[PDB]
């Protein structure tokens, strides 16, 4: 008599099953099988659980864990309970400082190759060879919230990827945008403070929608380039999935002549790009605030491991000053336009963590984990960088020996005289902690650098100057980046813009605030400036109205590549459709649904206005995975309604919602043979309307017109309808 | 010129206004004639910023704010910046550990009055006296989620006290419902991991509603009504001001001659108790996550002080 | 051409080597050999440095290790310079808090095993089985200095045993004595600050000849008892492995039916019991502080493993009130008279550590660390104990994770649902974290208690009484013990008690203690009172002369055990002897001496008024270990002057200094041929006198005379004479 | 940091100036400053900018670095000079 459940049904498959099929699990009893060097060099610190009695941390077994030790069955609990000091101490301890900025976090392991050797270019030895795999960590992220805070906030995502390579960490620490908010490290803390919450009252949390960040902004236009990232849709996306990554910096490559080439790196998502929309990205934190953390969980479990490509734009050295914008001022994109990129290799995110504590939270991610084959710019934000993520790690994770947490272990070898920090792990046998020693014949070696294998040595950049605290002139230019952004934008993306800085500023209370930076808008593009000075009820003056816009960006009128939607590449492996149920469900319409879907990867979930089962027309029986409310439309990318006992479902208020929702979030919908009574709800003609897939019955055209509204990813069109739905 | 608008509407009245009336601020200037000796004791560790020079945390002025010392208006940043260097280092360092629970909380100053001496029955010097005047601090919080979850959750909410009083610190550390999940403290971390978190994963935040926390439940009946209250629009509040006050545990109270009587302590809102509904209070989370912590400040700088008995 | 000699003089033999011999070496490579369950646990956590690349803690290899990276070979340091960032930062945090108490103190690995099976009186697994192994890690240490005080000070000395068993850790944490200097651990830190340097200016270290220890002493009659072994040379041993160790509390053993025995627990020194004198101690903290911790690492390298026989004093239950003292009052001994010592089972310590940091400075001791089979019982230090050293880890060693640092690392399994320290090394794997728990079938799982691999369960003793915070009334006796110990001393032994007190006592500058102190001394002893009184010139009041001696102790007039030299059990192997060179060294003579000395295992060191060599007569090379002045008589046992170029050393100052100092610290000499001419100096007779071993040349009869003085240690004879030489 | 426990040092009493000290740092571990100021960063206008950066001058005035002319590669190498 154990109390596992006699079936068995505790304990989830290990296959790649979909979201809601099983329960989850950690990696390593979910994808045994997977593995990678990285993975199999944590087992000697993986600890399982089956078939091993309970003990204290010192290896006592205990006999029972359900009470203090107390004088008499109703007395007080004495000193000497150690069994209950040692639980409640560890307890005690639990909780390690999140991380100052990027404390909300979701991570994976995964691999990495190159598609063709690039020793021309880089000695990087994890670039060396196409058949040299790289087993990386990479954590995705928010900025501003906390380790607790919701996934789908209106904030910039981080990227952060740490490949273990043969010759070093390489970590690549990036953001979900091209460029940052601010030019200068020493203003990065100002900054900071100014988007986290305000300090009198810790108010409000993952949201840039109050005074003190917009009263930053609008006194520092270097921030305003990417505030227009943040408040356009890339601001808020479906999935990490789904996101592109990059670098910012320009960084050098180093080959074995030692010829430097500048390059920003890239990543780029095989799975498309693809973004929520504001009012569903807002409310969805309230109904699923976990929602990214879980859908890259359930992706990687369902097999849909999340790819991306990593791409360089490289520019010569000669090339430094031939942009007019600097390479160096990490508020300027490289437009793709004059730069392309070039894919190197990709990355594979094909398992989950063990234990989330264990292997996220306490990894450290650091920029200046580079290798040979790499090095710096004089880029003056990443100037700073180099020195902050090294020291944070001393109070994060409790001191210098950070690197022996076994996720931040390198797997290459790593010796030296470095001795003693807090919880030090390595015990050294080397008789002599100073080089040169004679004692122990000089080891470990200096290495001289080299073609591979080599020490790394700096790049020997010329320095001509005198030593000044003074912002480089040529990074004073402020708007013609925005400005381009926003041209490159598709109309229904600019109306989001638009309504993004609306919706912030109207949230800022002191409203010469709105103002200022309504004149800051004024100085990007009058359009745009207009549309939010509109919404909140501002009146360009005169002056404001004759601003001259900025150049074009090295004769640049757009960049299709800064666009999310310009040239679709949405997806539908790995996407989710609701399947709104009733008592006696049609069979022959639901067999033909989930057919299709499955073979275009597509998974379903069958929701109902209650839980258990039904069963269907033919008497198949149809679980549920969730009820209406308990899974809003906000989890889903379309809604399918089948036939059946419609009159089961037709004056559900929860049912209707549903589908006004989906619709006001321009989500594709399909209806069914009577379930096109539905149509009413959702304030549709009976003529039909694009984006509204509708039919006696599901067959090979009803589905195939779904799924090609589902690879637009959303209904545009729609837009100037849905003002009138009341959802 | 500078850059605080001309008609001073950067800076808030000193006087109760309403919430979206003004813009929101420390106590001491919104509030400037409110006090005790708790609040005036603080004075000694106060900083003000008006009139004054930026310096680094050595005294030193600071010239210019805006850049690192570099070879070069274009070149790389040198070690012997420490201007730079110490300003990074404490944004570095800037953060504590959250609480293992209650992490996320929202508090206020105030103070507290017997209605009567309570002599007969306890010698605590803080009752013995209705002139006796004691300031306290009460932080008010969730129990389950991080210092950066939601306020509206369904979960219990905590109710410290901190009275400063004469002969010592009394801290009245409850909740919002009478009982607790639990008979012994050893099976604490048991449940409070059950109910936070699960490990694998670290989903889901601020709730309850997941697999390890109900398994826990079906398999330890204790926990039944204390989940009962959960589950009940006890566990989702209009307001901290809106909620009952437990000490849950019976303690003991003891006078001058030693009588013991035994004791539960309680605080009944003035304002009376109000709840949300479920599906309000969800969605909430979702539009505004600060709405207690923000409600309990309007309040205060609105003149509503939430008051307890 | 590198950096190591070429005849290979750099690196160490691995042999058992005499002290002086051979640089000296981490245990793993002077001793690789040497193995036991934990040393081998240790093996993944070991590195070693020949043939590798020095490297940062990333992996990278590091090309020039001598430099910053600058601009110019004369400019500023980057901060791009990572390298030398992360080397100082790991350089900028490699302390951690020292001990509270026990700071100063030196470790090795061992094993243990048990004579017999003990299952009629315990089940504790590790006493089971005479055939089963237990490693163990043993830190010696003093009490009041800090981690780099000295270690001949006049202090308790701690003996603290990790054993590391197969159910489990199990810590025994004992100091030199058989008694504590308090009796309610409410009074701890009042103790320790008392003894500790003074607040104000951080005087004096490692010494209670101060004013607030004397303050304390004078007003808690507790402590004296304690205080006297102190301040007898029990207090100033000879080696760690020259002194007994004591559990001090009784405890409980618990077997397979469940009876209780109480039990108080010994380590008997199969070296036998040594210790210095004050003058010598004193003087030898100057000369070489690390004086111990030498001696013990030597001693271990040499083959001479220190080796301590557990034995118990077990006493039936029924037994308790049985003693006119409380067995519950840690201030009082069991006298060996009244329960003797049991031997039951013998340790090795036969293995130093690699690394001093990682091994011995970060272990963590803790008595409450007991296994089933033990429990505690309710000695009011005892209870108090169990807090603290559970507490203390949390910032000495950062954290709840303590039990992760390699040395402490159990080696039986250790499972449970702890989750998430500072500094985590365990990934745990369990889909639950808490019990009960349905989702892994309740693993890991309670154990019932049993005869063997049970659970641990508390000895179900009965508690009544009220809530009080009262000290027991028959722990109100204070002077009965110190006088059992003062009157089984023998006199000369009674001298150093004497002069303890008279010298620690005249540092006391506020003379209104020295005077309590008195009195208290009068209260168990008026001889002790007398001299002591007399040498800080006071009188003893009419009033104090006639103050009636304390009870015999359960009819005892004086208990041998309690006496270092009242039964000599000197064991010279071990022991190190001076030979005193002169540039033309009778060969025949010093063939015969290292022949004799070495034949029981004593080692040499020969001396010289400079280094390099000398050559003897018959042209044989003699290697100078140090001066004269190098390694003074204080670091020797005896010392030996054989005959050949006197003349050489007859009127260094040095030489004649060695001989007097020796000659006043009571140690043996002996002097060949020409070299009785220095008995002029030690102002000894032509005569003879005993203890001054002489001849015309080293033969049969001489060393054997020398050796034999040995084994008495010292030359009680000799203290009438000392007083005139001007030492 | 770790010797002393945090970023906020220099609020132990031996460590304090004995001037005035303002900016806009905030939060250590075992924090004794409660900073008042309605903004915590600058350019800030909801302050008004307080507290304000010092040109530097003869007395009471802002530090700056002497100008001092930087030229060469970057390079790990000690100066011949020093040989
Ligand atoms: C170039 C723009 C930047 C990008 C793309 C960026 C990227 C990130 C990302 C993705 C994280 C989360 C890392 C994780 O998952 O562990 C992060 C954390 C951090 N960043 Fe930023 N960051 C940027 C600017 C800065 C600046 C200017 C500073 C300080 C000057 C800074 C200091 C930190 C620190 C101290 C941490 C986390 C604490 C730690 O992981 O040790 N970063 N950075
Ligand atoms: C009787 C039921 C309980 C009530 C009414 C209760 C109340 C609370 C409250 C309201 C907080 C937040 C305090 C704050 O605002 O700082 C809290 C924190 C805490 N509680 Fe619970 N609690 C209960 C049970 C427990 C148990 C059983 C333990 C451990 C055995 C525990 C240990 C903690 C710790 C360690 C903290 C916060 C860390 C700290 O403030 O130092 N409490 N308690
Ligand atoms: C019964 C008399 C005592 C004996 C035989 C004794 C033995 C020792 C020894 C030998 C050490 C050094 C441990 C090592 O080498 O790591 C030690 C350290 C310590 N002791 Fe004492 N002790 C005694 C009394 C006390 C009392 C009364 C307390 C507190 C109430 C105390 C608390 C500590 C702490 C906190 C440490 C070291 C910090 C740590 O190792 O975690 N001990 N004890």
């Amino acid at each position: 008599d154990s109390l596992a459940p006699e079936d068995g049904s505790h304990r989830p498959a290990a296959e790649p099953t979909p979201p809601g099929a099983q329960p989850t699990a950690p990696g390593s009893l979910k994808a045994p099988d997977t593995r990678n060097e990285k993975l199999n060099s944590l087992e000697d610190v993986r600890k399982g659980s089956e078939n091993y009695a309970l003990t204290t941390n010192q290896g006592v077994r205990i006999a029972d864990d359900q009470n203090s030790l107390r004088a008499g069955s109703r007395g007080p609990t004495l000193l000497e309970d150690f069994i209950l000091r040692e639980k409640i101490t560890h307890f005690d301890h639990e909780r390690i400082p999140e991380r100052i900025v990027h404390a909300r976090g979701s991570a994976a392991h995964g691999y990495f190759q190159p598609y063709k050797s690039l020793s021309d270019i880089t000695k990087a030895d994890f670039l060396s060879d196409p058949n040299k795999i790289t087993p990386v960590f990479v954590r995705f992220s928010t900025v501003q919230g906390g380790a607790g805070s919701a996934d789908t906030v209106r904030d910039i995502r981080g990227f952060a990827t740490k490949f273990y390579t043969e010759e070093g960490i390489f970590d690549l620490v990036g953001n979900n945008t091209p460029i940052f908010f601010i030019q200068d490290a020493h203003k990065f803390p100002d900054f900071v403070h100014a988007v986290k919450p305000e300090p009198h009252w810790a108010i409000p949390q993952g949201q840039s929608a109050h005074d003190t960040f917009w009263d930053y902004v609008s006194l520092q236009p270097e921030t305003l380039h990417n505030v227009m990232w943040a408040m356009s849709d890339r601001g808020i996306p479906r999935s990490y999935r789904t996101m592109e990554g990059f670098g910012i910096h320009t960084f050098r490559l180093i080959n074995a002549e030692g010829k430097a080439t500048f390059v920003r790196f890239h990543w780029k998502p095989l799975a498309g790009k693809a973004s929520l929309v504001w009012d569903e990205a807002q409310k969805l934190t309230g109904r699923d605030p976990d929602f990214h953390r879980r859908e890259l969980w359930e992706a990687i479990e369902a097999g849909d491991f999340p790819e991306y490509e990593l791409g360089f734009q490289l520019i010569p050295e000669e090339d430094e000053f031939k942009f007019d914008f600097d390479l160096l001022d990490p508020t300027k994109l490289i437009p793709e336009e004059l730069v392309p990129v070039q894919r190197v290799g990709k990355m594979v995110l094909n398992r989950n963590p063990d234990n989330f504590f264990a292997e996220n939270e306490q990894a450290a991610f650091h920029p200046g984990h580079i290798v040979p084959g790499l090095d710096f710019t004089n880029d003056p934000l990443l100037q700073g960088r180099l020195f902050s993520y090294t020291d944070t790690q001393i109070s994060r994770l409790g001191g210098p020996n950070f690197h022996e947490i076994p996720i931040n272990r390198p797997t290459c070898p790593y010796h030296n005289f470095q001795r003693d920090g807090m919880h030090r792990m390595g015990i050294d046998t080397n008789p002599a902690n100073y080089e040169p020693n004679s004692i122990n014949d000089n080891w470990p070696r200096e290495t001289p650098p080299g073609p591979k294998r080599g020490g790394f040595e700096s790049y020997q950049e010329r320095v001509e100057g005198n030593k000044v605290r003074e912002r480089s002139p040529s990074f004073g230019e402020y708007y013609s980046h925005p400005r381009l952004f926003w041209l490159s934008q598709t109309p229904f993306e600019q109306r989001h813009i638009v309504d993004g800085f609306s919706f912030e500023l109207s949230k800022v209370v002191r409203p010469y605030i709105r103002e200022r930076v309504v004149d800051q808008l004024a100085h990007i593009d009058l359009t745009l400036a207009q549309a939010v000075a509109k919404n909140l009820g501002i009146e360009l003056t005169d002056d404001q109205l004759n601003i001259t816009p900025p150049p074009d960006v090295n004769g640049l009128k757009k960049d299709p590549s800064l666009s999310l939607y310009a040239i679709p590449d949405g997806d539908v492996k790995g996407r989710v459709v609701a399947i709104l149920l009733n008592d006696e469900v049609r069979s022959a319409d639901l067999l033909a649904i989930l057919k299709a879907l499955k073979a275009k990867g597509v998974h379903a979930k069958l929701l109902y206005s209650r839980m258990g089962e039904v069963t269907a027309d033919d008497g198949t029986v149809l679980p549920i995975a969730a009820t209406f409310a308990g899974a809003p439309s906000l989890t889903v990318d379309a809604v399918i309604v089948p036939c059946g006992n419609i009159a089961d479902i037709a004056d559900n208020g929860d049912a209707n919602y549903y589908l006004m929702e989906a619709y006001k979030h321009l989500k594709p919908i399909a209806l069914a043979g009577d379930a096109r009574k539905f149509k009413a709800t959702i304030k549709i003609a009976d003529q039909g309307e694009e984006g509204i897939v509708e039919a006696d019955s599901a067959d090979g055209s009803f589905m195939d017109e779904l799924l090609t509204l589902m690879a637009a990813h959303r209904v545009w069109s729609r837009i100037p309808k849905i003002d009138k739905i009341p959802a």
